[PDB]
């Protein structure tokens, strides 16, 4: 599996290492990948997706790297199953509200609960590796 995910300080980067550890767990492989290095072509042959990134701006996905990479998988996803998380600081998730609106709205199946964090994931570490265990479960 591939987990493709954009991160600030390290907060989203943790969260992913985590959520590949539950996969790895569950006897499967996957790789954890940077947006910056991302090949479409490849992700796209992928059966699920999964995608991480924090909240930035106000209530966005960030907008330099993560966003631009969203809207050009965008008319290629439909049918697609995509998990989604993040990391966040002072707000709610309305940003993660609104990205699973957005993936659904591009014909993707939404797996689970998007899974969001706030801050860095201490007290939420096994919450991570259950997430990627339930993934690696479909
Ligand atoms: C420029 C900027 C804007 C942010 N906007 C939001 C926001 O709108 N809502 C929120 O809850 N957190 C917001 N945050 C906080 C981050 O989502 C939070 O610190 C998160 O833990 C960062 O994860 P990262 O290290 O993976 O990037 C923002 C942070 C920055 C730097």
């Amino acid at each position: 599996m591939k987990i493709v995910y954009w991160s600030g300080t390290g907060n989203t980067e943790k969260m992913a290492e985590l959520i590949a550890k539950g996969i790895i767990e569950s006897g499967k492989d996957v790789n954890t990948i940077n947006v910056s290095d991302v090949n479409i072509d490849e992700l796209l042959n992928e059966d699920i997706l999964i995608l991480g990134c924090s909240a930035m701006g106000d209530e966005v996905l960030e907008e330099s790297e993560f966003e631009p990479f969203i809207e050009e998988i965008s008319t290629k996803i439909s049918g697609k199953k995509v998990a989604l998380f993040g990391s966040y600081g002072w707000g709610d998730g309305k940003w993660m509200r609104d990205f699973e609106e957005r993936m659904n709205g591009y014909g993707c199946v939404v797996v689970e609960t998007p899974l969001i964090v706030q801050n860095e994931p201490d007290e939420a570490e096994q919450d991570c590796i259950e997430f990627g265990k339930k993934i690696a479960n479909i």
